[PDB]
């Protein structure tokens, strides 16, 4: 038939994002943990490009980066589940927007406002960070529909896109004292957020915050 496999290491949330689209499905795989210190022959040859998680196999076929992994999962396993995208050629464009969105305008800040050099660096991430979830509060605005999600009535690629980094946005408020989907600022999303945790994937597959937090005191020392 089909045998999955996902090449992860558990505190990232690109392998987190996978993981949300096979339990959106209710697909079965088999979930291998990667050391990065000591990569697998697997993951090696797997990934020789770039040597990063996650990485989906099927078939003994592997498929990287978070995102495209996620359309091709929803272009394989169209008659499973739910899509993550959109049939009309528009409101996937759109949804490829938020995703792109989310990538450049929100993950790369905060990349920068954790693990940046200068104090500046810090504060500048920080700061699109910010910036960015303002806009993004907007998009859902015009995206639920009624029904809560930037998918509209269900969850959807841009959903699973922002949802994956939410144990690590909870890390984040735990390390800085920032709140980065104040309610008071973005109300919306305090929202989203909440709806989206309360997902039995959601449970599935987002890491826990306890641990994330341990892990990321000690890279942050
Ligand atoms: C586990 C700590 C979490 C830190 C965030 C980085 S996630 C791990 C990193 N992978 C990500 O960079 C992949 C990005 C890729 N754009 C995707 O979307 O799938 C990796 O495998 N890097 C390989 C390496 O570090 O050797």
């Amino acid at each position: 038939g089909d045998d999955l496999k996902l090449l992860g290491a558990w505190p990232s949330p690109f392998v987190t994002r996978v993981k949300l689209a096979l339990a959106l499905k209710g697909l079965s795989y088999e979930d291998v943990e990667e050391d990065l210190y000591k990569k697998s022959e697997l993951l090696l040859k797997s990934n020789p490009v770039h040597k990063k998680i996650p990485v989906l196999i099927h078939n003994g076929a592997p498929v990287c980066e978070s995102m495209i992994i996620l359309q091709y999962i929803d272009e394989v396993f169209a008659s499973t589940g739910p899509s993550l995208l959109p049939a009309d050629p528009y409101e996937r464009a759109i949804a490829r927007f938020w995703v792109a969105y989310v990538d450049d305008k929100l993950v790369a800040p905060w990349r920068q406002w954790l693990r940046g050099k200068t104090e500046e660096e810090k504060s500048e991430g920080k700061k699109q960070a910010f910036a960015a979830v303002g806009v993004l509060e907007g998009a859902l605005r015009e995206c639920s529909k009624g029904g809560g999600f930037f998918g509209g009535d269900g969850v959807g690629l841009v959903d699973v896109a922002l949802g994956g980094v939410l144990s690590w946005m909870k890390v984040t408020e735990a390390l800085s004292g920032d709140k980065i989907f104040d309610a008071a600022k973005t109300p919306l999303l305090a929202a989203w957020v909440e709806r989206f945790i309360e997902l039995d994937a959601a449970k599935a597959a987002l890491p826990d915050v306890g641990r994330l937090l341990e892990f990321a005191k000690a890279r942050e020392a």
